[PDB]
């Protein structure tokens, strides 16, 4: 019980790190190059189709129906879905083989001819991955365990790991080794839970699939729509320069690290403060806003200031050059500007959904999406990755404008207090940054956390109570 808990906790910790480590080795071995651009396009095909057919989609739409039924009907339904979707996916693979240029142009229209040719070959390698991802995803979604520790929960990492291995091998075989890794990963991922899926009897049927597609259409629509912004981002960026896409992905790792970090801790607090009851909506919205602001603002100041040390430490090794760190840092800065705004946006949207208000959040998301697309065209087409990141951030701002004017509430006093604290922290860090040590920035961050926490502790009687709650 104890030893198992320990080992599993270790592995689970490594799950979160493998993404970062993959990105790092991408930098070290390939840096920013047209080959890596081609790789990103080729994997972007199954990444999109994964968003449609992945474990998220199965847990949203398939798992409820499977769970409803039981006995023979359950197995026949499972078989029917695996068959129908296997057919669909097979058709998409075939369509990819015969018309690669269509897909490539779809995800990377503005790249050079060599990038597109390479992407075509790599696409040949990566198109089958979606089939095994689907088998794994549906087989993984139907698991129900009495045991405390879910060991299959580490399966998603397998793919990454294999790619990592492929990356280690690039020196001997070039970009194709990562690509192959990708493919093999998916296959292995499937195999990892084959023993599970075998247990179910196989029925050669498709009897009730069309009805399942009718029930699945909403899920599909939503997933595609969420990908639209990303695809647009990628095309705009691809136009600019050799290696623009790679720049965008390197910056993307740290784009979302604040969102990811906040999810684990901030989201529980903020959500709890968001209240379902419609009578106390405004007060609890203000409370939750105070929490959101408290965490977001200082992190934006900090991350913006320490962009270059962080990016340098994590990426600059190997093929990644100083100039690459420079441009990547710029992109991270532009994107970071939005963090406070979007955090606010998410809090408000949450609240509205909590009181069952769909219209206003929908219109907010529509505004953000359309402003982001237009601003990508305006800025990104001229200035590339940095332009697209800036466009994204500004779109966040516009969204917050609509939302704030709708709710008509904001803890401006507490906001200003927070902000001042953040600024004085920034000042301290400015003084500390004169020393030029490479690893100095970790210490800078520890210091900065303590600076902000000290001044905030001075301002608020109970530090934990007010925001941590």
């Amino acid at each position: 019980i104890l030893f198992s808990s320990i080992l599993f906790s270790i592995a689970t910790f490594f799950s979160r790190i493998l993404g970062l480590f993959r990105d790092v080795l991408f930098a070290k071995y390939f840096g920013v190059s047209y080959e890596l651009d081609a790789y990103f396009i080729a994997i972007m095909f199954p990444f999109f189709l994964r968003k449609v057919f992945g474990e998220g989609a199965m847990s949203s739409a398939f798992v409820p129906l499977y769970s409803e039924k039981s006995g023979e009907e359950k197995d026949k339904f499972l078989s029917s879905v695996i068959n129908g979707f296997s057919l669909i996916i097979l058709a998409l693979v075939i369509l990819s083989y015969f018309f690669p240029e269509l897909i490539i142009n779809l995800f990377g229209a503005g790249s050079s001819h060599e990038t597109k040719i390479l992407a075509k070959k790599l696409l040949l390698i990566t198109s089958p991955s979606i089939y095994f991802i689907f088998l794994w995803a549906i087989s993984y979604s139907i698991l129900n365990t009495n045991n405390k520790f879910f060991w299959p929960a580490l399966t998603p990492s397998i793919s990454n790991i294999t790619i990592i291995i492929g990356t280690f091998l690039s020196t001997k075989y070039g970009i194709i080794s990562p690509t192959i890794g990708f493919l093999i990963g998916s296959i292995l991922m499937f195999f990892s839970i084959i023993k599970s899926i075998i247990k179910h009897k196989y029925y050669f049927t498709i009897k009730h699939f069309p009805h399942f597609l009718k029930l699945f259409f909403p899920t599909f629509m939503t997933m595609v729509v969420s990908q639209i912004n990303t695809v647009v981002d990628m095309n705009v960026v691809s136009f600019y320069d050799k290696g623009s896409i790679s720049y965008l992905q390197y910056a993307s790792r740290f784009y979302l690290l604040p969102y990811g970090l906040f999810a684990v801790s901030v989201s529980t607090v903020v959500l709890s403060k968001i209240s379902n009851d419609r009578k106390n909506f405004n007060y609890h919205l203000n409370d939750a806003l105070k929490t959101t602001l408290f965490f977001t603002i200082p992190s934006m100041v900090g991350l913006i200031f320490l962009s270059t040390p962080i990016i340098r430490f994590f990426y600059e090794h190997g093929a990644f050059t100083s100039k690459d760190t420079l441009i990547t840092s710029k992109i991270l800065i532009a994107y970071t500007l939005g963090l406070p705004f979007y955090g606010i946006y998410s809090t408000i949207s949450r609240s509205y959904h909590a009181i069952k208000n769909t219209k206003t959040p929908f219109i907010a998301a529509t505004i953000v999406s359309l402003s982001n697309i237009i601003l990508d065209i305006i800025f990104g087409l001229k200035y590339g990755p940095i332009g697209v990141a800036l466009a994204t951030s500004i779109a966040g701002i516009i969204g917050v404008l609509y939302l704030l004017f709708s709710v008509k509430t904001f803890p401006i006093k507490d906001f200003l207090k927070i902000s001042l604290n953040s600024l004085i922290m920034l000042f301290v860090i400015y003084l500390t940054d004169f020393t030029d040590n490479e690893f100095w920035f970790l210490i800078q961050i520890l210091i900065g956390i303590l600076v902000y926490l000290i001044f905030s502790s001075i301002f608020y009687r109970d530090l934990i109570r007010r925001f941590l709650y």
